[PDB]
């Protein structure tokens, strides 16, 4: 679909069979998530955003559908002030900018 | 035009008759710039995000061309690490998410 910016453009994803919302956000290189419980390894690392850094768990070649479309990447889990889809992830559902 | 994902969707930019590189970015509310010594009146703020928050200074109806594309709206100016282009100025650009 096409998503106009006059609103955030938050849409439903679902990971590990549960849905939630998360903000589409092309200023991510990286998928970063609320706290939440994912099966599987993981390992603990940092991202830095506008503020500083925080501690994260990496969980890679995770099954997570964004707005109908489906894709296999990497996860961070930890204290985000809001579930992000960053690049890594839009660049699999085909997701572009146009002006 | 259509900018893909692959890489960081920087493009170049002119404010206060400078020219910088900003990122074009969906996930930011507003437009934050690095530290630069804008004229005029502002008014402070903070923002937050992965790490918490900054602050910033807000200057309104200001003046910046995105890829030969006009706008005008609220410029935040502090120590973010990247300049930033949020919605309120994607919107007058015309940009848009497709997938
Ligand atoms: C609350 C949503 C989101 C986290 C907000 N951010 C925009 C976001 O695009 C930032 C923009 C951003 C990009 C680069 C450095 C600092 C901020 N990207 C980001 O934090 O991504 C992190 C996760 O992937 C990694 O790649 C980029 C950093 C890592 S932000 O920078 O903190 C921001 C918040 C409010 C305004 N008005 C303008 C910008």
């Amino acid at each position: 679909p096409q998503i106009t910016l006059w609103k955030r453009p938050l849409v439903t994803i679902k990971i590990g069979g549960q849905l939630k919302e998360a903000l589409l956000d092309t200023g991510a290189d990286d998928t970063v998530l609320e706290e939440m419980n994912l099966p599987g390894r993981w390992k603990p690392k940092m991202i830095g955003g506008i503020g500083g850094f925080i501690k994260v768990r990496q969980y890679d070649q995770i099954l997570i559908e964004i707005c109908g479309h489906k894709a296999i990447g990497t996860v961070l889990v930890g204290p985000t002030p809001i579930n992000i889809i960053g690049r890594n992830l839009l660049t699999q559902i085909g997701c572009t900018l146009n002006f």
